[PDB]
């Protein structure tokens, strides 16, 4: 009972559907039959027509060979014996997968480049070029995949994170085997960036400017300050405060505050235009993180001046009734001759202090010249002898501010 | 020869194989024939056994009935007749199908609930239940079929539409017949929503304030307005305009401008701080459809204020070549003898506006103090014998803004 | 701000299959110059056939809005014309060609079909005209016909898409009565399309084969004296033919005998072919005889066979032995009185010559001595039948001898005759 | 100000195809004055699983990072931690709770399958052992498994989603050898997911057939003086059995002839069923004979049929015929004396008897005359052998004539005895 090879080799792909004829073996009246082990659950040989069949699904991951020992006897107890080796073979029925080692909780802002951002393998149940994979990371991210080692691999920054540009990230990783045909997954990682105070409070304008107008109630709103930070958290939050000023230290308190928390300036007195011109405050912006970041502005506050003083007369001295002597004014001198010069003040300021002197009553109308700005009290015309001695005066300084504050003298004058 | 009926009646499908027997005559050598008119190419007889096959494909749509007239004859001329009637039955075997008459252009948004969209119709070649057709649409659209006469249909609509929502809609019909197993087609048609101005453009912001330093160049851009508006078309063209101001109506065209096409805001004349400190404008976007709609939006001027006043100096009055003279001034005087009082203002404003005095010359320095606030000029000690009875003094009135502005005084000042 | 077409002329080809919403082409008309960008107004121009496409006014693109199909319009032609917000427009035409799918399988048309074919029907003969017809164009319309299986027909190609099936072979109803035949049609289209028609062919039968007797020749043994009218044999013949065609009948067109003697010695039953002896057969007068059958069909022109039966007739015993010599008187006893006394012993007194009608054993005569008043004294040749003088006679014996001699044949069981010789002595 | 959250224990219930980065919740602690506005920064607190999610301090959402599996872990537990600018701080907990979906199909296990089954084998016996597996829990773990096809097996199930593939009905290997069997599971889940697996199954042979003669009965001529050891017919049958159980052994067990005699007489040949003839036969021995055959298969229990052949042998003319009456001396002559001169016209001289061994045309004798002395004046019948005087005699003719007789028979060759009658008058 001769065999056509002591040895036979088959090669089977593992997609082989079952019930296919694998090999014939043809040596009449022979009888075959499995000689020691054989996976009768996998093939099976017909005794009779020497056929080896697949009585079962192939899978190239579960086992890779079969080694079949096949006895032919004929009718007399003659016996012979071949070898069947069985190769199946590798198809790439498996897709790759992806499995997370390790992911970062957050990445700060301020991770430089080459960070690693999360581990992660591959997996591929196939055998060979079915089983190399290709890890392509997909999108506009600031994201690199590093091959640590073989399926061993590691997602990395390769720029500069800014979280006040862009907040959190949506990663997704693909892997394609190099198989014919090919198979692909993917798995999809968010990552959020953490905050770091990388930004200091700015204020809206560069330099503050208000003008308050005096003889104002304490307490009240005089202007607004604001800061923006980008940041976010306590890092993002600002305050405000007053550091520096022109005045004396001792008595900031009882000119300005701030509202830390608005940032609205309080006058806290009742300014005056006579007493401070104006003053410079040095303001800060600053986040409560650690470290603390701060800005600083030069503020300045002009007081607006009020008519609020009237004007007050420096010559001539008045009695307490208010007239003055001046009894030895000689008749010789024709026109253009001045009497006396009236002199007044004003503690105001501008118009507020624009001094205007009105011939306001007198017992002769048209024998004394004033001056509107000098002051300078003159004889108009010549003296006639028809006038009378005694002359009484009566002057109004007034102001240029509306309404307008005075202050009246009488000049007594008597030839 | 004698047979058992004078009429024979079968009933066939029309899927009934080829070569099956249908009927079998027995009446003895006899012969059976084919006579008068019989359609020997569906059907054989067979002059011996008698019996009857289909010698092809049965079609109900094509031939619903046969009647052959079989005819048994002895061997001598005695011979007798007999008719054969083959009824086929119809089976489903034909699915149905769908014409679309009429398909409209353009269904605008505005189209009320119940509209006519298409018109099509629905055929079927089988009969009876087999040609019961019924037609079902699918819900997502706002589309119903309006089940007309007779296999006739309309595609109506049961919903508003709004083309800012979903502009087009994939209608897909599908007809079922009622036969045993039932047969179904479909078919897709696209249906576009057209555009009706049923929206208003909308400004990009709620209002608008913008700050324009004085003495600009006439015709530059000050700040730009922008209105959007989902519609399409002319129906979405913003046209923008300015519709009424605070100012005097017949001054509007002299100071700002708004460009139709852009939107940007031109100033046509050097704004002056002094003039006019700020005004508000009202501005309206339209679109370019019939009918058209409008939005209006409010938009104040700031204008900024600069240094470019001269503060004027009021007290004393200043001689063309600016001279002042206080001659009798008492040689015996006190430190601190108000000497006089310099009053000065300025049109601008802030830091413009603050008027600070100083000594640009002087005859003899130290003879008089003079004060930067208030201008006030003063003797800080007694006047000796050995100082001049005439004396030069040249002051000048700055203010803070940059660069700063000066008026200039000369003094004349006898003891 | 004019608008410009990049083309003139715009050309796009669909697939007949492509889904109804495809965006097939969006027209951009831009200005002449790179930099400036434009928004226009699209609109169709001239006669367009808006239930197929669509084109919005605004993104300009085209759209499909219904399923495309080859073999009912082939291409279309629609005319696009951009307006600006002013006046100014441009026009272009977009060209779409449809291309053709395999969605169509081909179809099977049976134009005629025979009635039926004979068995005799010459090779070449055409037996069925078909028609293949696809709706689809150019290759995948262009078709191949093939038949299924044994039946002995082929396929004979046409002008313009009519088929003919032909008989290549020579047809035997013996063989085989009938074939179903399944004809396929498959277009040349990737993928293709096939369909396939299934007809029943029934062969005709003539009368192409004559009877055919079971023996070359026939040969009968009958004893004699049998009973008339029985069956002695019978003969039998086949034919494949069926129908009046298959029909054998059997009949006596000849003998050696005379014509009425024919009649009344033998018959045949034409339906079961065994043959009747009408009469008692007698070996002694007739032998044996030949005769010749013939089996026939009953169709048109009846088909004959001959074959040659003749009938041997056996012998048996029914005739007994007569005695020819001496004559016997009705006593049955001769006389011879001229024995000499002075004869030799084995004189041959007399001799009995006996025949029997008979043949063989039934005709072998045996001659025995019944009885005799001296025995001894003659002794005869058995068969020879020469009764003689056994010793010489002492004259003491009587004058008178009776003899009683019996003749017998070998038959089963014998018959006899018997005879009485009176010898008496003188001188 | 203190934060408080709505609930010390939020439930949110999450299917495992969850997208991730969805926004699972928005935790917003506020403080306990309806007008007042407050804002505070969330944490997570405790053990928590940062991994799959993600609170952001500010809105004080929690957020999925990567995708969800219930096969993995079913549900999580979260402790977070509201805090304002001070120390005060509030604390919750968030139980999520992931739903399991159908996203894991069948998978079947054909623990053992049968080497083969044989044909006899019981109706129930179980030829496959498989069981049914599916990740997924709940009502998308319960599979119903279906088998397509005619064959006569159908799915029992077991205990617990351990399944048999048993038998229905009686196999037959002659009329189906083998058998494709697809077993196809289906959750019953929705949407339900299913899948299949084939197996093949070969039924084995049983000695169930006894072999049949390709006829009933058998019926040969021979023609006699036949050549010993020679072919005179041949039988054969048919075992629809395969193997052993299906090679028909032929053998010669009964027969009319003697059983002694019977080997001498004819044999035949045990594995090709040719018969064989032991001898040369004689027809006028025998005339016909019946043998009793059997063929039978080589298997346990062996199953055998007999059949009845029927031996006629055809007569041959090989056996001449014999003149019984009258005897002949070596002369080939017999004596016929003492014929009266004066005989009358068909005087019977004689009537010659003559057998034949044979039969048929074989044994059908003729008497012809080859020679005689005197031609017309002997007559001889040509079937009855009477030899009588045709004429009367003349006085010219000789007292002694000679006529030379033959008996011949109508064989193919034909064969003759032949004698010589001298009658004397
Ligand atoms: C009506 O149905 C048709 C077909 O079902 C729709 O056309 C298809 O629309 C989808 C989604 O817009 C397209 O997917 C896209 O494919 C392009 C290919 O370049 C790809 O770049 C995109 O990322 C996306 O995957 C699909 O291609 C398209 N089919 C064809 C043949 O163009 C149509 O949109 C439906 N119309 C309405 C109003 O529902
Ligand atoms: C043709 O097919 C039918 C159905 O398969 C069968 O009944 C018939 O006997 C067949 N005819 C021939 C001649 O084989
Ligand atoms: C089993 O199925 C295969 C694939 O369809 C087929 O080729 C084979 O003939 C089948 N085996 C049996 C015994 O039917
Ligand atoms: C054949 O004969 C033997 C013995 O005579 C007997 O055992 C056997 O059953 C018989 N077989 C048949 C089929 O009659
Ligand atoms: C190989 O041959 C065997 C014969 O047993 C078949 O069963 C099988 O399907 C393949 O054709
Ligand atoms: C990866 O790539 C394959 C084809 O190579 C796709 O089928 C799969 O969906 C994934 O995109
Ligand atoms: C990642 O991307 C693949 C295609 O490359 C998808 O199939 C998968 O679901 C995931 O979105
Ligand atoms: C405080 O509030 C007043 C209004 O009361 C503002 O005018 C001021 O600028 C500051 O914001
Ligand atoms: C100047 O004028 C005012 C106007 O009322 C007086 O009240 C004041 O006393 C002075 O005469
Ligand atoms: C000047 O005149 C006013 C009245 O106008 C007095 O009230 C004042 O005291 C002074 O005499
Ligand atoms: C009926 O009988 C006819 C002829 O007897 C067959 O050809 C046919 O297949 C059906 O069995
Ligand atoms: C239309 O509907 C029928 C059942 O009514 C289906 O069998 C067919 O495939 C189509 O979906
Ligand atoms: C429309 O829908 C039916 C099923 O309803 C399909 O059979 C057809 O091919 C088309 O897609
Ligand atoms: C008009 O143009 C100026 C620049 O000249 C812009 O700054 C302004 O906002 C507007 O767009
Ligand atoms: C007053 O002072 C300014 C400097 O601030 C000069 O530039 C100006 O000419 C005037 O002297
Ligand atoms: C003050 O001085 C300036 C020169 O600096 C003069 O131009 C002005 O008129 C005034 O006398
Ligand atoms: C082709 O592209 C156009 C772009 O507007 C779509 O409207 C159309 O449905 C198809 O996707
Ligand atoms: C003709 O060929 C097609 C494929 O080319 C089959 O699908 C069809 O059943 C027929 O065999
Ligand atoms: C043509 O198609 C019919 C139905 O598909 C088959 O029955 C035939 O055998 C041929 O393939
Ligand atoms: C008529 O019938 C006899 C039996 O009675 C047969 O022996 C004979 O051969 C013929 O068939
Ligand atoms: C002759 O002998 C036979 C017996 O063989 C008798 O039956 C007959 O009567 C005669 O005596
Ligand atoms: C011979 O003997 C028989 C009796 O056996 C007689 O019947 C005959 O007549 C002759 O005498
Ligand atoms: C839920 O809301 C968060 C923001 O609170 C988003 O980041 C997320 O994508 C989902 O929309
Ligand atoms: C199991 O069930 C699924 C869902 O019906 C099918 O898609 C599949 O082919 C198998 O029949
Ligand atoms: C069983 O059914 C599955 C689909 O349900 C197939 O993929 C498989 O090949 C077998 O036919
Ligand atoms: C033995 O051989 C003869 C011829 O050699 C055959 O006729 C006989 O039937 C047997 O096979
Ligand atoms: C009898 O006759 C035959 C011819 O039939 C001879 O061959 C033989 O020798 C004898 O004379
Ligand atoms: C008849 O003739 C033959 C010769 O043919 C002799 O052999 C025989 O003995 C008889 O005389
Ligand atoms: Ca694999
Ligand atoms: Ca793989
Ligand atoms: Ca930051
Ligand atoms: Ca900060
Ligand atoms: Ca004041
Ligand atoms: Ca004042
Ligand atoms: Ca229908
Ligand atoms: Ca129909
Ligand atoms: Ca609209
Ligand atoms: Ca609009
Ligand atoms: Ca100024
Ligand atoms: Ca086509
Ligand atoms: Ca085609
Ligand atoms: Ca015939
Ligand atoms: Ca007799
Ligand atoms: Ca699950
Ligand atoms: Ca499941
Ligand atoms: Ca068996
Ligand atoms: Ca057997
Ligand atoms: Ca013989
Ligand atoms: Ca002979």
């Amino acid at each position: 009972p001769v065999f056509s090879q002591d040895v036979y080799r088959v090669r089977l792909p593992e997609d082989l559907p079952p019930g296919t004829t694998v090999l014939r073996l043809k040596a009449a009246e022979f009888t075959y039959s499995f000689l020691g082990v054989a996976n009768k659950a996998q093939f099976s040989l017909d005794p009779i027509t020497g056929d080896i069949v697949t009585r079962q699904s192939l899978d190239f991951e579960e086992v890779e060979q079969y080694t079949i020992d096949v006895e032919a006897k004929d009718r007399g107890s003659l016996s012979s014996q071949c070898k069947v080796i069985i190769e199946v073979l590798d198809e790439n029925d498996n897709r790759p997968e992806i499995i997370i080692t390790s992911l970062s909780d957050q990445i700060s802002e301020d991770s430089p480049s080459g960070t690693v951002v999360a581990l992660f393998k591959v997996r591929d149940r196939d055998s060979g070029e079915n089983a190399e994979v290709m890890c392509s990371l997909s999108g506009n991210n600031p994201f690199k995949i590093h091959s640590s080692s073989n399926n061993y691999y590691k997602l990395v920054t390769d720029s500069i994170l800014d979280r006040e540009q862009t907040p959190g990230y949506n990663v997704t990783i693909t892997a394609t085997d190099r198989g014919k045909p090919p198979l692909s997954s993917s798995t999809t990682i968010t990552l959020n960036v953490a905050d770091v105070n990388d930004n200091a409070p700015v204020f809206q304008q560069q330099a503050y400017l208000i003008n308050v107008a005096e003889n104002n109630q304490p307490g009240t709103s005089i202007t607004q300050v604001k800061a923006w930070d980008p940041d976010v958290g306590s890092n993002g939050l600002v305050s405000y405060s007053i550091i520096a000023s022109d005045l004396e230290p001792k008595a900031l308190s009882s000119f300005v505050s701030v509202n830390q928390d608005s940032g609205v300036v309080y006058a806290q007195r009742a300014f005056d235009h006579e007493q401070i011109r104006s003053f410079q405050l040095t303001l800060q912006a600053r986040d409560q993180g650690s470290p603390a970041l701060s800005a600083n502005v030069s503020m300045r506050v002009l007081v607006d001046d009020r008519n609020d003083n009237a004007p007050r007369v420096l010559y001539p001295t008045l009695e307490p009734d208010g007239s003055a002597l001046f009894d030895m004014v000689p008749r010789a001198a024709e026109p253009g001759y001045l009497v006396t010069k009236v002199v007044a003040v004003d503690a105001d300021s501008g118009h507020n202090a624009w001094l205007s002197y009105h011939v306001l009553q007198a017992s002769d109308p048209g024998l004394f010249s004033l001056g509107l700005r000098t002051g300078e009290v003159r004889t108009a015309r010549a003296l006639s002898d028809k006038d009378a001695a005694r002359q009484r005066l009566l002057v109004a300084v007034r102001d240029g501010g509306q309404p307008p504050l005075s202050a009246t003298a009488t000049l007594l004058l008597v030839f």
